[PDB]
């Protein structure tokens, strides 16, 4: 049975931290669903790309749980997620029923915010360090992906590709990352 | 004065290789024009990302000329841009008046297509490098970004980053495009 992703898609959001991720899930055959945190309506994104999302965040929590939550950077898409009492319940269930989660540049401050796995190494953006580390509740990493068993966390727009692998690696192994990963021309 | 971009959205592009390009130039400081081929309407692209064009390409070309026309990639993305009469007149118009065009993955065959920039140095994605040899009007190149004057093309998703730098560094110059890469993270 095929694995299923929560892509949790707000205004403001790095677009480019959105797409890589749900095109090379979508590669790797994962179900991926595109959820706007305000509805169902387009999302403007950080640099103006504007996207339409599959379902409104609502409607698709009705429809998990999900193997992996996907937390886009961007710092204003990271607040918007920080400030949603309805990503704190989703974020919440997928820590309690041990299920991966997977943020990405600023997108880790909202596992801050929503006092999510707390104890873990991550990364962030080297300019969203600060806010992460606020209360040293976490231990830094400047690895380009970090994984501490469920909580998967990455820096930038430039780690978007080795991001969404690892999360193909943790859900449908090795071998499929690689198949998935040599049609991309990566270095 | 800002330089400017069009960059022309079919059904079935690689929305990667749409977006990467929209938001590194964004950072640029280039105005960019995110552009529908089939009109105004949201593009679903071969991953099924759904991406609003800020307009028609029909509006678009009212607004030129551009300083780069950008073609991404995705096979029948590529081939909507082969088939149409309407991106053969902004190519013609474009080589004609000496302004750069880049092409990324199957794009460039959208080139071959229109008989444009015959004669020079391209690369390709490594599974379209037949179609866009056909006839032997090109020299093929296995380098990541090829930029052989005024036709700058590159390989694939992983070689996003890359294409869309190259073309900041050809508009704005080489110091726009280091300060634009290092908030990046690239490796």
């Amino acid at each position: 049975a095929s694995k299923r992703a929560l892509v949790i898609l707000a205004k403001g959001a790095e677009e480019m931290e959105t797409v890589i991720p749900v095109d090379v899930m979508r590669r790797a055959g994962i179900k991926v669903t595109v959820a706007g945190l305000a509805g169902k309506d387009p999302v403007q994104c950080s640099r103006d790309v504007v996207i339409c999302p599959d379902a409104s965040l609502e409607d698709a929590k009705k429809e998990g749980p999900y193997d992996v939550v996907v937390l886009p950077g961007g710092n204003l898409g990271a607040q918007n997620l920080s400030e949603s009492a309805a990503v704190k319940e989703i974020l919440k269930e997928q820590e309690n029923r041990k299920g991966l989660i997977a943020a990405i540049c600023a997108g880790p401050t909202a596992l801050l915010a929503h006092e999510i796995g707390f104890g873990s190494k991550v990364t962030t953006h080297p300019l969203a360090k600060d806010k992460m580390m606020n209360g040293g509740h976490y231990t830094y990493s400047e690895n380009r992906v970090e994984k501490d068993g469920l909580i998967l966390t990455s820096r930038g727009p430039g780690t978007s590709f080795e991001f969404a692998l690892a999360i193909v690696e943790a859900l449908n192994g090795k071998e499929v990352a690689a198949q998935v990963k040599a049609p991309l021309v990566l270095k």
